[PDB]
């Protein structure tokens, strides 16, 4: 599955993006 | 997590975006 | 992580794309 | 699995696009 998160990614998934949701910047993580 | 759904997030979750594959828009939800 | 995958994601893995080369088209799997 | 790296691809992989995050622009690679 895929995430939305802050700040970043967590170990062992990637980033391939960014979630653009309430006024924030999140990491596309899977 | 995060999923792509069409028509709509489930009831319990959020859109956060939006997702585009197979000819589609689909609302990004996690 | 994901993977750009010909026919179709694999396992517990759903899909948030279509990875494109060169005219070849596969599902982007994650 | 695909990632996304700054300049290019790890030789091996193939460049199936461009990944956009933290302003900067990425090699997606799978």
């Amino acid at each position: 599955a895929c995430y939305c998160r802050i700040p970043a990614c967590i170990a062992g998934e990637r980033r391939y993006g960014t979630c653009a949701y309430q006024g924030r910047a999140w990491a596309f993580c899977c």
